[PDB]
């Protein structure tokens, strides 16, 4: 039977590298995912050590070779939320998107490129579903299934080399559009058409989206990466106003 510090580890219905972590003293229920420590240090730890909790990590237990990351259960992701709401009203979209952007700005200011930004990368911290956190543990909205909706112009043009931070901002643009409209801005099921529209920056913002929201979307989905807002700059965009330590313990 699997016991680590004062937690009992139990298999989860899925069981990727994730388990149930029950506190032996109280029955408090967390989640645990195990990683090689090298991988934890390189890919997970940076997120924990930002100044400000954008993750829901409670603590990390560092064994011999492996890191046991204990985190809070979440209350669903933003992909499922948009799907169930169809699309968000501007006031909610702005509240939630500001939390998303604040997370990314923090990351970028410590030289952390995410590279995998999507609505499913953000999850609710409570049952209220008013506060999002970054899914940092590597753990419907198009014409058909499997739209590569986060493909940027850089990744189609250039030669593979481009700005990580500016590519994340493109992803913030796709996310913002999708929050407000309920479909991705580039959503063709035919990849020829999709890639053509992405390279040429061709998408349509419905008329009823406010002027401040429309120019913010446009300011993120600029074809030229150098022309996009930085994540810090997004936080000061007039749209928002218009509508509005993790401990590490060693073990044997």
């Amino acid at each position: 039977p699997s016991r680590i510090a004062d937690y009992l580890l139990l298999p989860l219905a899925e069981r990727e590298h994730v388990s149930r972590a029950l506190c032996i003293h109280t029955g408090r229920e967390l989640r645990c995912k195990v990683f090689p420590i090298k991988h934890y240090q390189d890919k997970i730890r940076p997120y924990i050590q930002l100044p400000s909790n954008i993750t829901g990590i409670v603590e990390v237990i560092l064994g011999e070779t492996k890191a046991y990351v204990f985190f809070e259960k979440d209350f669903g992701d933003m992909h499922s939320y948009v799907r169930s709401r169809k699309r968000l009203r501007e006031e909610e979209a702005a509240r939630l998107f500001k939390q998303i952007v604040s997370a990314v700005a923090h990351c970028h200011q410590s030289a952390i490129v995410l590279g995998d930004l999507k609505l499913r990368k953000f999850v609710f911290s409570t049952e209220e579903r008013t506060q999002l956190r970054l899914e940092s543990l590597e753990d419907a909205l198009s014409d058909k299934h499997g739209c590569p909706a986060y493909v940027s112009p850089e990744i189609l043009n250039t030669t593979g080399t481009y700005s990580g931070k500016a590519a994340d901002v493109w992803s913030l643009g796709v996310m913002l559009y999708t929050l407000l409209v309920g479909r991705y801005p580039f959503h063709d099921s035919d990849p020829s058409a999709l890639f053509s529209k992405i390279r040429r920056g061709q998408f349509c913002i419905p008329e009823h989206i406010s002027p401040k929201a429309r120019c913010l979307i446009r300011s993120l989905l600029r074809r030229e990466p150098s022309e996009r807002l930085t994540a810090p700059e997004i936080l000061l965009h007039p749209w928002f106003e218009s509508v509005l330590i993790v401990p590490e313990y060693q073990e044997d």
